[PDB]
């Protein structure tokens, strides 16, 4: 029996489908700003508003990851409990107004010393006597000079931020955690983001985060001046020595402000925006923000033989030597990896859902498996071939032919079990990565004649 | 409730990290009776750091070391993590020798790992190896390598 | 300070100064336009005797 | 038992391998400007600057 004269059956085989982006980085700064675990920022307009001291380690590394050529669209800021704030002049010479950017609160003030040639502890001393003596800070934040160096805390529930303003001198926090115990919950709470760096400075706060990073499918970046970077050929006691000791995959690089300026944000803010389909090494990328590293030839040759990467001069300018991990791969080679397996997953699961709802489903006979085909030639392969990322053609002279090629086997040679499974195995994908040009070498002559 | 650097993670986060890491792991289960923290012929100059969880709550002990002598050390973190306001009346810790031992006031669960520093950490068991492979494969047997914690020869045989 | 945030805030910078190390030797490395050329910002300056 | 519905490996066969090179000479002379046993130069203003 039937209740219709006409029935009409409409299914949608549109349904959109999640996908990762490889473009924002986070930080995972001090503070206690904001109560939650991560913020995404657009600007660092919207920073200042929640009330992060200018100069202060997020805004450096927001402002210099926004100031770059490729820089990503927003960035992202994570948070760890803060215990005090700590300013350092040991080993510093000051001749001028040293300025100390005080954010309490949500209200700005900026601490001024007129150096005279004073001694660090005598700075220090007027440094702390000039915060006690504050009108709008006693009550709410305390300030002990002691040796070279200057110690600031808040009392709570007071919120007080430290940022640089003219002068030498460093700021260190410490923290009643640690980013091996704080990853986790950063990561569970909101996933969306590629570039992993941090504030914490010392060895094994790397150690972690780098192998985090690799377990996760993340890229760590970090920035280090110990000067046993570029230490003779057999120092082995750098973090870059540990790391290439270990095969992680982290892109480092010396620099001299790493522990004032943050220049994490400028390496980022050369590739983030560079869609990995265009394989762009980051040979000669200009990188505003960093100094051109100064030494002789044997500390420029000493750092590249631990993969620490140098930022060099020449012909005036500022230029990139070399992207290279710990492991000794190139870092977009390791970009694109991740690139291609996430967008032969996400589309091969797409295809098989949208064809799902419409009934119809996939069928395993040698007239449908050819189809899988036609789905990886589009999206990441052609994507890629059209951007330069994956190397194609056939030369004619040596008859080599660099085409992609894959291989499905068909239903009579799968196993039965499988088949009683339903579960096809032996898929087969081989691409060509596209070398970009790092040296060159040229051969001139001059002649007179020729036989 | 696993901490951090501890050696079930140790172990998940290197199978994890390889070029062909198996799709998933497995944890086996021998009963805990104490961990025991060695610094024995050990150097450090820089911030120890012990991570130890506590009931789903994740706490850093910090040590502050210069020049200083294992049991120097082992005492300050000894002191350290009694005086904890949120340990109290759930751990103990003792220090003796060169090793602290730490042990958890029933029926709270403590783990410990690893930070900062140069030790190693040591677990004892009121079971052995031997007598607890059994009932594991017996209640799945869905694995095919089989690695264990115990260090000492005839854990291994 | 002024150059950072108008280069990160699509701002031109212009400025004026009367460092006579503006035209110092070629190794000075001294004043205020060498710093600003080492950090490849862009800012446009110019050296005048009236500036200040 | 599986827990994916699709599963995709990558492995990179591009790893860069270390190589010698028969260019850089050595001379070993008598001096004692710097502490470390061997300093490369690309100039001799370099050396005059040690």
């Amino acid at each position: 029996y039937q209740d219709k004269v006409v029935d009409v059956e409409v299914s949608l085989g549109t349904q959109p489908i999640d996908t990762v982006g490889f473009e924002t980085p986070m930080f995972l700064a001090m503070h206690g700003n904001f109560p939650e675990r991560i913020r995404f920022y657009v600007s660092t307009a919207g920073m200042v508003a929640d009330g992060f001291a200018v100069g202060s380690p997020a805004y450096q590394f927001a402002t210099n990851a926004f100031a770059g050529n490729f820089a990503p669209q927003r960035v992202a800021i994570g948070r760890m409990s803060i215990d005090s704030s700590k300013v350092d002049f040991t080993g510093t010479t000051n001749t001028e107004q040293v300025v100390v950017n005080i954010t309490l609160n949500k209200v700005v003030k900026a601490v001024k010393i007129n150096v005279l040639g004073n001694t660090p502890a005598q700075i220090a001393t007027a440094l702390a006597d000039a915060v006690t003596a504050d009108a709008d800070l006693t009550g709410k934040a305390t300030a002990v000079a002691t040796g070279t160096y200057v110690t600031v805390t808040a009392v709570s529930p007071n919120v007080v931020s430290v940022g640089k303003g003219a002068g030498v001198y460093k700021i260190v926090n410490e923290s009643s955690e640690t980013v091996a115990t704080v990853l986790p919950s950063v990561i569970a709470e909101n996933h969306n983001w590629y570039f992993l760096a941090t504030e914490a400075r010392s060895d094994a706060d790397i150690v972690a985060a780098a192998e985090f990073a690799k377990a996760n499918y993340k890229l760590h970046i970090y920035n280090s001046t110990d000067v046993d970077a570029y230490a003779p050929e057999n120092s082995a006691a750098s973090v870059f020595d540990t790391l290439k000791s270990l095969s992680y995959d982290s892109l480092g690089t010396s620099d001299a402000g790493a522990d004032v300026d943050f220049t994490e944000g400028s390496v980022i803010g050369a590739m983030a925006a560079n869609d990995p389909s265009y394989g762009d090494s980051l040979h000669l990328k200009t990188m505003p923000g960093m100094v051109p590293f100064a030494g002789s030839d044997t500390q420029r040759s000493n750092a590249w033989s631990r993969n620490a990467n140098i930022y060099r001069g020449l012909y005036g300018g500022g230029s990139y030597i070399e992207g290279k991990t710990s492991s000794g791969q190139y870092v977009d080679v390791i970009r694109f990896s991740h690139w291609v397996k996430f967008r032969m997953e996400e589309s091969v699961f797409a295809y098989m859902k949208r064809r799902s709802d419409m009934g119809l489903s996939m069928k395993m006979s040698d007239e449908d498996l050819p189809v899988l085909k036609s789905v990886l030639m589009n999206n990441p392969i052609n994507i890629g071939i059209r951007n330069g990322g994956i190397l194609t053609g056939y030369d004619t002279e040596n008859k080599v032919s660099y085409d992609p090629t894959i291989i499905i086997p068909k239903r009579a040679n799968i196993p039965t079990n499988d088949l009683a499974a339903r579960i096809l195995r032996d898929v087969k994908v081989e691409l060509v990565y596209n070398n970009s040009l790092h040296y060159v070498k040229i051969r001139a002559s001059v002649v007179l004649d020729r036989p």
